């Protein structure tokens, strides 16, 4: 996932570019795909600012493996982000993070 990606996954899917945001519980990380979108006329991101903020998202996705997931994720999901309901993408680091830690 580059931030290139990640915007062309919420357009060829949704048709708008939506903001996500990374959030934790339990201890878990999840990728919030929020219903507000650059499209809107009240979105607190310019351009530029909204493009370099799915860019260092997609740093994240890419350092912690939890990029493949959000591809799988949202391909495969017929979930739209709604009013109160957002695309709360479950970032497993389970085989993801194992990797690094070197499972012997």
């Amino acid at each position: 996932m580059t931030g290139q990606e990640l915007r062309q996954l919420l357009l060829d899917k949704w048709g708008y570019s939506y903001d996500v945001q990374f959030r934790r519980t339990q201890g878990k990380i999840f990728l919030q795909v929020m219903w507000k979108y650059l499209e809107q006329a009240s979105f607190p991101m310019n351009e530029t600012e909204y493009q370099e903020h799915l860019d260092s998202v997609a740093n994240y996705l890419h350092a912690l493996g939890g990029a493949v997931q959000v591809k799988t994720f949202i391909t495969q999901t017929k979930e739209r982000p709604r009013l109160g309901k957002a695309v709360s993408i479950p970032l497993d680091l389970g085989e993801r993070a194992s990797e690094w830690i070197i499972l012997e």
